[PDB]
């Protein structure tokens, strides 16, 4: 079935906790595939160390800039970006696990956690998952954002892998 990936997360050094993230690969499986294997890091690059770069309070954790570190970087596992699977899952309320992107059709590794419905990103980002466990992190992680997107804490992936 569909796989089970983690994120341990600090801020400032702080540990605030694992969160875990169902990945949808019934329905988008080239896209689950991609953030999978960025979470194992088996390609021999992926998410662990990197951060979450721009966080909005009421709106979105974004992070997967492992290249930049900036919202500007990031790649995936097919080559520098890939194509928009599917727009079949929806951004339904919080905790939608969504690629980030810059237009259609560029994906690279990128994403973001919602903490909001935010129904007016349906048809154009590529929703992957959810929020298995650890809403609670992804708040924390919430709350040290702003308006700016700036965070306020040094926001970091310090782990991260494949639980099944
Ligand atoms: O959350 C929606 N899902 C529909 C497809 N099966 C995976 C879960
Ligand atoms: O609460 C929803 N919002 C929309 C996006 N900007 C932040 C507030
Ligand atoms: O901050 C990261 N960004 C990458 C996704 N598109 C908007 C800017
Ligand atoms: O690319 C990710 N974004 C976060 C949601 N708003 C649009 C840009
Ligand atoms: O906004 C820039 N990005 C780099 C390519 N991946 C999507 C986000």
């Amino acid at each position: 079935g569909n796989p089970l990936v983690y994120l341990d997360v600090d801020a400032n050094g702080k540990p605030l906790g694992r969160v875990v993230l169902e990945l949808k690969a019934d329905v988008v499986p080239k896209t689950a595939e991609n953030f999978r294997a960025l979470c194992t890091g088996e390609k021999g690059f992926g998410y662990k160390g990197s951060t979450f770069h721009r966080v909005i309070p009421s709106f979105m954790c974004q992070a997967g800039d492992f290249t930049n570190h900036n919202g500007t970087g990031g790649k995936s596992i097919y080559g520098s970006r890939f194509p928009d699977e599917n727009f079949t899952l929806k951004h339904v309320g919080p905790g939608v696990l969504s690629m980030a992107n810059a237009g259609p059709n560029t994906n690279g590794s990128q994403f973001f956690i919602c903490t909001i419905k935010t129904d007016w990103l349906d048809g154009k980002h590529v929703v992957f998952g959810h929020v298995i466990e650890g809403m609670d992190v992804v708040k924390k992680i919430e709350s040290f954002g702003s308006k700016s997107g700036r965070t306020s804490k040094k926001i970091v992936i310090t782990d991260c892998g494949q639980l099944s």
